[PDB]
């Protein structure tokens, strides 16, 4: 029932909105917030996270962003579920990442409403993908 | 004591974070939210707003964005106080707008913390400007 989530975005107001929304959901606990994928990857093993909710465009020299970062996480944290926050519904972008077998895609600007629904889907072992 | 504010930004999550923060302040009421300066300007006369909190980069063909939009508002709503939300502390950008005698500048990403402080300053008839 309880789900521990990490949220990662290089915009502090995105993290604020997401935390405010998730604080309304009894069974979701935010166990970390990051703005850089190096900090993320460095601290990931230390947090008993179930789901990573992440932007694909953050700073991170060591491990990268986008597809490169996803590949890194899938290999090194293979049971960590991943929800991608996307700035748009670009057909090509989605494809690349959906092929990697991530669990969810949410339009970033709708995250406070849509994340709770994506996380409920995940809890049922189902994927969530924008309309 | 009571302050009615309009918030304007083309990013729905920015508006969400700001509303969540201002809902903690008894004496501040959000009377409107906009994502386009045409909608803003069209509905401004209809809302008994004291302060406009606005991004400078929103869509708006009719009345514009940035300096052009500020000039429009200063002329047509000359007692409306304006707080600009800025994506950065660029020395040049700030100058241009500070010369127009606006009341506040807040770094957008810090708005949930900083706005309450900017609005308290405004209430004392003082300006608020990032560090």
């Amino acid at each position: 029932n309880n789900m521990n989530v990490i949220i990662a975005d290089d915009h502090p107001i995105v993290l604020f909105g997401i935390r405010k929304s998730l604080e309304q959901i009894e069974w979701v606990n935010v166990v970390g917030e990051f703005e850089d994928s190096t900090a993320l990857i460095n601290n990931l093993p230390k947090l008993d996270a179930h789901v990573l909710i992440t932007d694909l465009s953050m700073p991170g020299d060591k491990y990268g962003d986008g597809i490169t970062l996803i590949k890194y996480i899938k290999r090194h944290f293979p049971s960590l579920s991943i929800i991608v926050l996307t700035m748009n519904n670009n057909p090509a972008i989605l494809s690349a990442v959906l092929d990697l077998d991530i669990e969810g895609i949410v339009l970033k600007q709708g995250a406070p409403t849509d994340l709770p629904k994506a996380l409920a889907a995940l809890q049922k072992g189902k994927k969530f993908t924008p309309e």
